[PDB]
RNA sequence: GCGAAUAUUCGCUU
RNA sequence: GCGAAUAUUCGCUU
């Protein structure tokens, strides 16, 4: 079951305010795992003002859409483009795709 | 976009019937295509009845759940297990994910 | 269209 | 953990 699933299946809200502050407190502080790389993240926060048509600044320097970075580099699609972005912050976070992160027995 | 996420992106409704025969409405007639084969169907019906974890009885005569089928054939992980099957008529009906499936303009 | 296998090289925090 | 490339064989309505 990946977070994007979740985000609909585990508490369902007609008031958008109320379905947005309860995903947040529904995920806030769960371990995700990335189906594509073998990496764990904590879920500091949801940014409810990005999504996967959204862009960062690569390694490199470079900029490019999450849209592109899963695809050129994973060969992931992702296919709804309506969904926020999952905040980890490390020690510049890694924003994570809800539809590709799978739930996790989480602290 | 796929046929689940556009279950939940087109219309937003709590009353649960209301949600079920709205999607039916706005779903039956409409033409998918399948990510993992390309063939496209109309979509006849929604069984809601049915859903990933549910078997079929494949051509050869041995019995598989939907899961196993997509895994096995296709290397389709079906994540959300709540979802409805789509129903496809011909002319035994090829039953449908919608996680699976992408939208189309249609007839 | 997705995928399987064997071999040989490769890419990967976001 | 997902994936890329070349070659050689393969599987596919549900």
């Amino acid at each position: 079951e990946t977070v994007l699933d979740f985000m609909f299946n585990f508490y369902h809200q007609t008031e958008e305010h109320k379905f947005q502050e309860q995903v947040s407190k529904e995920l806030i502080g769960l371990v995700v795992l990335t189906k594509y790389n073998n990496k764990t993240y904590r879920v500091d926060d949801i940014d409810w003002d990005q999504n996967p048509k959204s862009t960062f600044k690569k390694a490199d320097g470079s900029e490019v859409s999450f849209l592109e970075y899963y695809r050129k580099q994973y060969n992931q699609e992702i296919t709804d483009l309506k969904q926020p972005m999952l905040v980890s912050q490390p020690k510049g976070p890694a924003m994570l795709i809800p539809e590709l992160c799978y739930l996790t027995g989480l602290t």
